[PDB]
Order: C-alpha cells, then sequence, then structure tokens
C-alpha cells in the first residue's frame, strides 16, 4: 500500500520486505482506526510467510508463550491461549483509541477479566509490560507517572503481534493453517 | 471472533462481593465517557434502568451528587408538584454541565449571574441548586454570581462528565416516580432518608 | 424536556408481579429492532449484561432459540472446550442471521449446503445447529442443504432478529462463563437442566 | 420557509394564513425528522397568535383537555397534564419514524406509562384515537386490521398540536406565556 | 490507476466542429445530475463559470428556458435596477425547482396560486415568470393558479433538474453582470438581442 | 438557547437583553459553522425591536452606509448597498472558516468582485476594517504582520451586523420590514 | 467472506472452488459500491490460480482481445489494450451507479472516449454486449427498448473480469506477474 | 439570496487584460485548497477540463512543475509509449504528495529510497523524477536516497499542494492525449517546446 513507497529495497531478501512491509503497514492502519478488523487475506503476507519465528515475532514472546501453556491436548492449550490473546488485543487497541478508557494508566491483577484470561497464561503479564505498563505495584501494572501518553508505534507493534498470533492459533484449531507443521515450529 | 467484555471494565479494579456495586460502576464510567464523546449524547431508558434498579445505597449510587439533600430540602407539598420543579432545575443543570463539554462551550461559560432569568426560576428555585454548579467548577463566590477561577482555563471533563450523569440519573429517577415506573417500590423513601 | 419512558415500553403489554421479565422483554425488542435497523450494530456488554443477570427461568429468556440443547447436548469433555466448540458455532450462525438481514444480502442467500467447509466444521459440529437455520426460516430440507421455500420473496426480518439476537445473547453467556465473570453464579447448570 | 411558497394568499386574513403556513411547515418537518426539537422561535407563530382556541386546535379537543382536568390549582393540573402531553407526543412521533416500534399497531391501557400518564387524564384516550388508534378492545386500543400504514398527515398535525399545546402550559407554569390571560381562554 | 474521462461524458454523440458546444452540453448534465443526486447541492462560481464563458449562442445555451424574453421584456429602467428584479425572481423560480426534486417535496408542491404573496410580489413580477412554472410541469391553468395535472404522480425529474439548472445560470450571469465581472464582454447584449 | 443561561439578568431592560442575547446566540452560530444560512424567525429579536439604530448597530456604522449611498430612488441605493453588503458578509464568513482561503490576510482594491460592489459604496473599506483588515497599502488592505489569527469575536459581531443590515434592507425592497418607517430611522 | 457461507463444498477441487468464491464476493462488493477500488491482494485469489485462461474468464473473450491486438512489442499491444480495458471497466461500473448516466441505455460510435479508446481494440465492441447492450444501431449499440434496467450480476460478472484482465496487463508491464509466463497462457 | 462571486477569488489581485490567467489561477487554488481539505479528493474531468483547455503559456500554467522538461525528455519512441510511461510515474509522484497532505502522514514519509522498487521503476524511470520529490520537500540527498530536512518537522501544505495539483493536471494531459480527446489540437507540440 502506502508504507511500501517508503521502504527500502532489500535485494536477496525479498521475502523478508515483504514481511516488514505488510507489518508496518498494519501496525499504520490500527493507529488510524484501533477499532479495525482485519481479513485473512490482509493477515496472509503475514502468515505465510516462511520467515522463521524469531523473526515474525519481535517483540511479543510467542516462543514462551506457546511452549509454557501447551496443558493437555493442543485443544485445550489453544482454547485457553486464544482467550487470553483476545483480551491482550483490547488492551493494545484501547490504548490507540482518540478517547482512552478512563483508567488506561493502569491494570490491576485482581481485575475479573484480566485474573481469570490473561492471568490463566504465562507470559499474560509481560505483554501488557510491552505496552508500557512497565511499573509494578502489588495491586497491579502501571504506566510510568511522567509518561504522558503511549507509544503508539510500540503499541501497534505489539498489538499486531497478539492479533497475529491469535489468528495463527486460530487457524490451527481449524485445521487451516498454510504452514504445514506451525505447532512443531511454535513449540520446538 | 471477539469476546464480550467491556472497556472500562478492563482497568476499575476487582470488589469481590460487591459485583453488583462494580457493575454499576462500570456501567457509570462508560455512560460518562460517552458524554465526553458527544455533549449532546442521549440516553435510552434501557441504558439508564440497569443503574437506577440496583439495590445499593444512596451514598453508592451518587459519589459527587448530594441527591438526598436535593429531593429532601426541596420535598414541599405533593411529591406530584415538587418532583416536577426538582426536574425543572435538574434538567437545567444539566445543559450547564453538557455545554462544559461542547466542542464549542458558550461565550459566557465560565460565570453564572444569580439574576439571569433561567437560574433565577429554575436552579435558584431549590435548595442544592448552586452546590451542583459549584461541583461543575463553578466554584468562586462573587456577589454577582458564581465563576471559575480566574487561572483555570478549561473545565474539568472527568468531573463534568461525572456530574452531569449523576444530574441525569436523578431527573431520570424523579421522572420515573413521577410515572409510577421507578423498579424500586421504595425509591422515594430512600432519597428522604 | 422529555420523560424517560423508552420506546418499545410504550408498546408492550403490563405484566404486574413480572416487573423483570417485561423490563428483559422490553430491553430485548429493542436490541432486536437496533440490528433491523443496522445488521452490522455491534453490542457493548453493557447492553446484554442486564439481559444475562436476570434470574428469569431460561425459557422466559429464550423464546425461540433451544438454548438448553445447545449447551446440554454438546457437553463433550470440559467446559473449556466445548463451550468454545459451542462459540464458534454460534458465531457463525450469528453471521447467518445478520446476513439476512443485510440491505444487500449474500447472492446465494436463500440456500445452506451441508458440504459447505465453513458450516460443516462449525455448525455441523454440534448438535442443534441445523435447527437454528431452521429458525431463521431454512425450513425447506434438499439432500443438498436447507433452503427458503421457493415462493418466500424475503426473510422474516423480525424472526430474524429475534433468533439473531438470542444466538448472540447465549454466545455472551458462554464468553462469560469462559471468562468467569458471569452475573450469576449458577449459570452453566441451569443451562445444562 | 417551503409550504408558504404554495399556500394561497388570504387578503384581510394575514394573522390567519401566517398561522396556517406555519402549522404546516411544522408538519411536514415533523414527517422529515419525526425526532425533531423545535424552539420557541420557531413555535411562536403558533404561540403568539391571537386566534381563538377553537381555531389554533383543529383536532385535539383543548377545551376539554384542560377544562376537565383542573384539579387543585393551576400547578398541580398543569403537572400532571403535561405529563400527559409529553407521552402523547411520543406516541405521535413514534409512528412517523422509518422504523415504527414493532407494537406500534397497538396500545394496551394496562401499559405501565400508558396508566399513570395518558390514563391519569380525561381525553387522554381520545386523542390516540385521533393518531388513527380508532378501534376498541377489551385489552387497548388499535388501528384497523386492513390499514397497512399511519396516516402521517393525520398524525403530524396532531403530534404538532399536542406539542403545541404542552408547550403552551409549560409557558404558564414558567410564568413566560405571550398571551396575557392565556388560561383563562383555554379554562373558559 | 484510471484515465480522466468523465462520466455523462462517455454516453453523449460526438459532435465534431463543435467540441465547445459538446463540453458544455456534457457540463450540463453533471450538473443538472447533481442536483437529481441532492436537491439542496450549491455549486461554485467555478463549476458554472465554464458553462457561461463560451462563446455559444444563447439558443445552444440555454434549451428549455427562454432567457432572452426573460431579459428583454423585463429590462425596465436601468441594468442596476431589473437585473436585481429579475434575480430575485429566479431565485424564486429555483426553490420551487429544486423543491420538485426534494426527497420529501412540500406537501401542496402540486399547485401554485397566483395569489400567493411570495409569487405575487417576485416571479408574477416579471413576464415570464408563469411558463417557467410551466416547464417545471405546472401546465394546467385554474383561474385560482396553475397546477400538475391530476394523473401525473410525480414530477419529470430530468426535465426539472434541467429548467432548475437553467434558471439557476441566468441569475448566475445576472449576478455576474451586477458584479461587472462577467467573462463575456458583450454578455447583456446577447440576452437583449 | 445556550447564551441567554448565562447572560445577567437586567431590570427594567428586558427588551435589550432580549437583543443582547440573541445577538450573541447568532455570533456564537457563524463561529460554529461560517457557512451557516439563518431565518427570518431567527433573526425576528433583532429585526423587531424598537431600540435605536446606534444600540442595534455596535461595529458597523449603518447610518453613514445608508444615507451616504442614497443615490437616486431607493430601489436603486438600496440594490446597490445590498450587493456591497452580501460581498462584505462574505468576507466575513470566511474568516471563520475552518481553512480559511489562502489570501485571507489581505484584500485588494484592484480585485474584480471588489472593485465593483464593496468599492461602489462609501464606508465599504471601513467595514473590511472592522473585521481586522487595519494595514494600509497602496495595493490594497491587510490584517496586521504579527496577527497569527482573526480576532473571531470581533469578526463574528461585524459579519452579523452586516447580514442583519442587509436583510432589514431586503425586507424595505419587499415593503415587508416590521418597523414601519424603518428606512426613515436609518436615512435621518 | 459472506458468500463463503454458502458455496457448496467442491471435494477435490479446492483451487476452483476458492477461485469461484472469490469471484462472486468481489461481485457483490461491486454491486454494492460500484466506485469501489479493490487492492491487489484483494485479487490475489483470482490473479495466483493455476486455472485455465477458459475456466478464469466465463464471459470475457480474453483470448480474442489479447491475441487480436499484440501488435509490435508488448509494451504497445499492452498500453494499447489496457487504455479500452480502462475505459469498458468505467461502462460496468456506471450501470452499477445508485444513478446511472442519463444516457445509459446507449453509446454511440462516435463518442470521442469511445472512438480512440475502447474502439481502437477488436473485441471492444463485443464487451459492451456483455453488458446489455446487445442492439444493433448505425449510430451505436443500446439495451433492448422493454429491458427497464441492467442485469446487475451480468453487469458485475463482466465488470469484474474486465478489471482482472487489465490487473493482468498491467502486472505484466511492470514485469510483476504471478505466473511466470501469463502472456503466453493469454496469448497462444 | 447570494451573489456568485467565489470564494479564493474574492483575494486574488486584479490581473486586467489577463482575465482568462487570472480565471485559471484562481480555479487552481480551488482545486489546491480542496487536496489540503481532503487528500484524497478525486477531481471529475469537468473540474480539470477548464484549466487545461486555456489558450495560456505552459510557463503560465505550470509554476512549480516543470512540464516541459518531464515530456520533452522522456519522448523516447512513440507518444502511445511514453506517455504511458510517464503517466505511470506522474501517477506514483502524485500518491508521494497526497500521503505528505494526509491527516496521518505514511510513518516512513521523512525520506525516500531509490533502491524501493516501486520508485526505482515508476518515478526514476524518467528523467525529472526526482526533482519532483524535490519540489515536496525532499530537498536533502543522501547517497541513499533523499528526505526532508532534520530540523523541519511538517511539510509544507501550500507547496505540496500546487505541486500535487500540477503533477495531478499534467497527468490529466497525457491521459487526455492518449484518448485523442485533449481540447488542444496542439497541446502535445506545446510540451514538446
Amino acid at each position: 500500500g502506502r508504507e511500501n513507497l517508503y521502504f527500502q529495497g532489500m535485494p536477496g531478501e525479498e521475502e523478508e520486505r515483504a514481511f516488514l512491509v505488510a507489518r508496518e503497514e498494519l501496525a499504520s492502519a490500527l493507529r488510524r482506526d484501533s477499532g479495525q478488523a482485519f481479513s485473512l487475506e490482509q493477515l496472509r503476507p503475514l502468515l505465510a510467510s516462511s520467515l522463521p519465528l524469531a523473526a515474525r515475532y519481535l517483540q511479543l514472546d510467542a516462543a514462551r508463550l506457546v511452549r509454557c501453556n501447551a496443558h493437555g491436548e493442543p485443544r485445550n492449550y489453544l482454547n485457553t491461549l486464544s482467550t487470553a490473546l483476545n483480551i491482550l488485543e483490547k488492551y493494545g487497541r484501547n490504548l490507540l483509541s482518540p478517547q482512552r478508557p478512563r483508567y488506561w494508566r493502569g491494570v490491576k491483577f485482581n481485575n475479573p477479566v484480566f485474573r481469570s484470561t490473561v492471568d490463566a497464561v504465562q507470559g499474560g503479564r509481560d505483554v501488557l509490560r510491552l505496552y508500557g505498563y512497565t511499573e509494578e505495584q502489588p495491586d497491579g501494572l502501571s504506566f510510568p507517572e511522567g509518561q504522558e501518553e503511549p507509544d503508539e508505534h510500540q503499541v501497534a507493534t505489539v498489538t499486531l503481534e497478539v492479533l497475529l498470533l491469535r489468528t495463527e492459533l486460530s487457524l490451527l484449531l481449524q485445521n487451516t493453517h498454510p504452514r504445514q507443521q506451525a505447532l512443531e515450529q511454535l513449540l520446538e
């Protein structure tokens, strides 16, 4: 689309450029409209990529999220982990809203949605840290006092990766994922 | 493929053993936020009734507005009458609140004059009317009227939205009483003490 | 200077001794009407929770949809799993409903084919899935699939809105169960009988 | 406005033409947007008129509504009667909506809003009759079976007169009505 | 990656040796179509000037409206005056046209009464005023006024848009004359014969 | 409307308060939407006022505009003067636009619309001065270099008075003005 | 998207179903908004398909359009043929507009855009025939008198195929087409 | 009851003996302003043709863009071809301009890289392509590409709108040439010198 007019050519790395450009395109679309839904076809460059997990998820520790939460059958762990990711995706999008939630600056561990979704997976809390919720309280997790606003680029990057990971996990539950062994790439 | 988990609901602390209260407070913020998005936002009965029908104490429902005093001290004659007198005041007080949230505030938003004819006949017709203006930010009292502090450039959006919501809720309550359709059989008595 | 008295609330009969039920039914119509105004209308948790949190019997909450059967007969393994399996089906069933309310219906709206890959893996994955399609109007069964009667030019808007609302409510319920935030501690058990 | 370009001249009846034209203008504005609010200045030709009550309210039996419900002080009767009129105005506007209420065809006497507002005044039920709710049941009042739609001109006329009467009653409670003895014109 | 080739421009026949005329006629249809899309559409000077600045004969520019007669027969006194008198009439005649294109026509759109005070003082103040109404469809003459044929359910959209456009163009012309900014030095004379 | 909730009461000056409040209301409506049209009924408090010309036009020297340009019959002078006012009203409204004309800072005497409309009346140039075009060049008239923006309240006040004066002059041409001798009030 | 919920499964023909479903999806999107632009990623199922030309273009005689107009180098013929297709695409879209061009019923051979674009390629006229312009005049080509409206499904099918063919021809000029020898598939 | 007198037309100096030029310049500003209001604004043939059909010299029509050089220096082979090659470049150059007017600029708007694949194949395919980027503000040349000055926080809206308009006009011209519908019989030759 647009970002493609500005990203540097990458001779001999055409598949990686295509990835990097798409990522940036969708990051910008989230910043323009945080409530926006993306189609499978819009995500395709990011889903079909042969690139390794370490290079597709730059912020999000996807390896530790799946490996540390593969309890029982894939059908079990997968449902739990995508319920957490769904909630996490909302935390990210909400931070890019033109009118953020009044109490956007803090998440509380005792919060009823949080306690049973995000906090049901190891690595969940870390993801909020990636959004900017970097300060520890006994009560929960918060943005630094002096930070007046979210880093919208950081938020969009993480939000995109969260939604991407969830999408991947959904196509596996469907038995519909492009990469033939995408679970084995994530689990080992 | 999304979970049903609200929006403000994600940030408000848990309140174990107080789930109806928490649900009320979260619904309350969403309506306050909606007024901040659009100062002219109208709310339907179905959006307000779940807030009004909760069994909570009055002190739990009305955090800024002193609803007890507004009802009790103006309970002159029959409810058929003073509820209308009060509704009229509350109605005008809501406009004062919404106007402060408007993208283009009234030129003269900084002050309210006691000899203003609408104010005189509606809001100043009831005890507590001035206090509500105070809650919006009209805290500096001249003999001429009430005004915002000279130094303060803007109203406090959150505070104003809050007070405006509560003004609106209570007027809804009085209005349901007038229609004998308030969901709580004892709603008036609770307001009188 | 208006009274707070709803809209559909003005036409529904009184129900003395059944005020919570009546309030639920009125809130239910408004959401159904909203889907008819806009087939893509999203509803917030605060709009749906007051419908879900009522103590009413299941037969009082679900007038068209057979929610008991949908939950009970597909309760295979652990709720963590079959609630997701059911949610996935309900989600797709909601799209079928909304699509029938769309100002431009899918070209092929008149029929659903059993070998359709989305249908096969989602809706046909659960008992009761076909019955729901039947409720939308897909009442004529070929061996190929289900379809609307040849003679019938349009879907029944009210019926479709109704069923789509209920499909949506139940999926909200399952979703609140998955999040351990359903307002009723016994909500699952009620659905299982 | 617009209707003024079409209404016939009325030599020697300039004040009555002005009334008739305004009425029609506002009737049309209700038909275009049934949820629309009118300002005191928009209603002025209809409020300031010296014309007699019989000629300002053509459908609405305003005389019988005020005279039959003047219980106690004006402050009392006036509040009750304007609460009824407020509800009646909603019944009218709702019938001119682009998506009418599902059960628009019938009003039920046991309806909780109806029972304590409209049915609190003698003449209340008649007003619904003027909207088209002409068929009697023990249960309530209904549009004839064969009538597929409201008469939008009849509905707008009555809706306007209802709102006009209520507005008048409001300016008296305010002690703000243009005609010096508008209550005496209505009560005798 | 699209070619710049207009829209109505794709359907109008070629006119070799008459390219400026054809371009005028195509621009004319687009503005007529725009009035049909939105009866309140305002047009800027830049949209109208290219139509007015063409060297075409008057009979080539005004296909329905008899602009010659409107200017010539009402040329009483000085242009400073009668151009205003004419503009006032044309202005009202444009409202009559636009109103017939409105999604909700004036209740009384079917007839115009000669004793109507606006009509009397504006449109009936000039020769040709009635003829223009005739062009819109008010073809049946009573002694009371002019009206559409009883049988005819709707105005002719295309005809009305056409006439309304021309009424508008000419009033633009008179207005440019009043401002000494008409692009043609001889524009008045052309209208007088 | 809204401004009425804030303007001070004026015991014994009810007709002047009504004027002052309406003026302010319409000034604000111009600032919200500079392209907005006003109805005769919206202008009525400002047209029907018995208040003297000196108190109805506070910025605009209406006396000098009409008296100095009454050439020939009223029909003549009136048409010329309302053509000037129409153009002047555009200069005012344009300054309250959310995207002002690129060259809003300067008006040029040789400008073709200006030369034959505004500059056809004595007092025309002064009106632009009232909008903020206070600096003299041989070429035209300009806003001071250091002034980054129009005084939107000054602009709205003058714009309103311009439109009001033009409206008055239009109702006289119509023989339709509320005050029986409004021309004599303006001309002497 | 939506149409995918209704199209019949096609065991052993997954690549053809994917094509057929996408086609129908985009046909519907054209019918909803005839002025709408499609992205390369939206067209991908239709561009990347290994399916034969005869099965990708069902109405549009793509074979005869390219083979009969390969004059000179590909760079030449390709530019000419995509200029024709661009114009043809407008004729199709215009027929699906909510307010069709006034003279939509007829195309004239002497029309200046037509004469030098569409009529510059053999097969051009046939494409209009596919839109419904089936009746021959010496003057041009027209819809049958009795046909009150376009067949919006026929129009959308042809419009889509036109835009698809043009898109293909554009990616060849770019040297960017997915199929390695897409010109050889079209030319022989 | 308004006069037809434009908007930008009220501020531009008079130009006696140069009325067609002045009218062109005023129409030009309005389209530039329209791009500033909405960076995605599409313009119809009828809005652009009156600018293109004027007899003015090329130096009078193209104030920023060096249209002569763009056409002349890339006139390789036949117009059927190089006009397409040029149109493709101009098309991409217009996106670069509009993107700088967007309410949310591309994250990487500050720089254009010469090895960028779209740039390489389209804009860098023609002499003058880089100069146009320079006109938008990409004035600092690295070996990597072109970029805005580090210090400059925003593009120059007016300049960018101007250049983008001209890029658009010329591409319209080339497009009319390709369709043999340019209003001036000699339009190509004028561009070649």
